[PDB]
């Protein structure tokens, strides 16, 4: 299959929210900041005027995470 597991599916709200590759690691200093890697993915879930908050894929940790640590693959559009 693809990877096991053992608990609940999931239960989360989200779509076509904006998506950004953290070019590399975010080590996390607030409670409310999360460790992110190099080449990570984060779903943004809250867009501040100087950061950017989501939730890691990875495992699902939601932090608050800069732009300058990650890079906007699609969602300013332009047309």
């Amino acid at each position: 299959g693809s990877s096991g597991s053992s608990g609940w599916q999931g239960l989360s709200s989200k779509g076509d929210l904006p998506q950004v590759e953290i070019t590399k690691a975010f080590f996390a200093k607030q409670a409310d900041e999360v460790t992110l890697q190099q080449a990570d993915v984060v779903l943004v879930l809250q867009q501040e005027d100087g950061w950017l908050y989501g939730e890691r894929l990875r495992d699902g940790e939601t932090g608050w995470f800069p732009e300058d640590f990650a890079r906007f693959i699609s969602g300013p559009s332009s047309g």
